[PDB]
This record gives C-alpha cells, structure tokens and sequence, in this order.
C-alpha cells in the first residue's frame, strides 16, 4: 500500500487525472468493512485507472475493482527520485524496478537507494492545478518520453493519513502513482 498521498493516474469520463489515492478514492462510494480494512466498490462516475503492461511495457487502461483502504499501522519507506519524485510504500509492498534489463519487484524495504522505477512518463499535457478544467482531449494527445528515473533518496518516514490506499484494479497491485510511477505485485 502506498499512503493516500500518492498521486494515482486514473482516467474519469475519459479524462485522465492525476489525484492522490485519498483524492481518488472519493470517486468511489459504497464502502464494505472487510479484511479488517475498508473497501470501496463502485465508482459515482465513470473512473478507470491507468495501469501497465510488464510485459510490453506500455501504459493500458483498465476499470477498478475497489478502493484500498487499510488503517495506517506500519510506516513507510519513500523513495526520492533525481527528479524530485516520491512514492512511499508500507515496505511490504513490493516495488517494480528496471534493473539487469528485467523488471524485478522487490519490497520496499528491499529496495536500494539508486534504485529505479517504471515510469509510463505519458502525461495527460493538461498539468493544470486542480480540477478547473475536464473536457479536453484537443492538442493533438501524443506524447513521447522513454527514460526511467533512479532513486536519490530512501527514508523511512511515517504515513501520512490514517489509511494507506492502492486502488484495486484488473491485474491487481499495478497502479500508476505520482509522476507515473510504476508499480507490482
């Protein structure tokens, strides 16, 4: 799990936004008790999640299965990127990285400084703050961005909210996050 800081990369009514788990997870109602955490099942809107492809790479689409969310108990390590990026995970939770041309998934607790992670580098162009604007697929809508980005810096450091989120979708545990960092099981 990652803490509901963590920026997930979703797309809703066809609009891909970028909001932070607990963000996200808002467009989700129908909440069970389960598991001892909580799940939330079906979205108010149309929501899918932008996930990837181990295998080929690229970055699909796919709909969502529920809402992670689980009492914030354990801490979390948070990896900083030469770019500025950050993802934190519970440490158990494995973390996809690009190393020995493979991708290995290894907890996070696992992982090294200098490590690296799957970054579907696609944006959505409209990095506009907060949600002003929805409506606009215009500007052609194609990118191109092929690099990964290293881990400057791990920490361990607490969860931010009471509850940790990872959003439960098709293939389950591969979410994008923050600046599109990629992640599985």
């Amino acid at each position: 799990c990652f803490p509901g800081d963590t920026r997930i990369l979703v797309q809703i009514d066809g609009v891909p936004q970028k909001i932070t788990l607990r963000e996200l997870y808002e467009l989700f109602e129908d909440e069970r008790y389960e598991n001892m955490v909580y799940v939330r099942k079906k979205p108010k809107r149309e929501i899918k999640v932008y996930s990837i492809d181990l295998e080929t790479g690229k970055v699909v689409l796919t709909d969502i299965e529920d809402v992670i969310k689980a009492p914030a108990t354990d801490h979390l390590i948070r990896f900083e990127l030469e770019d500025g990026r950050s993802f934190e995970t519970t440490v158990d939770h494995p973390v996809l990285v690009y190393e020995n041309g493979r991708f290995i998934e290894k907890r996070a607790f696992e992982v090294k400084e200098g490590d690296k992670v799957l970054v579907s580098e696609l944006e959505l162009v409209e990095q506009s703050s907060s949600s002003q604007d929805n409506p606009k697929n215009e500007n052609l809508g194609s990118p191109e961005h092929d690099q990964l980005l290293e881990i400057k810096n791990i920490k361990y450091v607490r969860a931010n909210d009471d509850f940790v989120f990872s959003l439960n979708a098709k293939k389950y545990h591969n979410v994008i996050i923050n600046e599109n960092i990629v992640t599985h099981q």
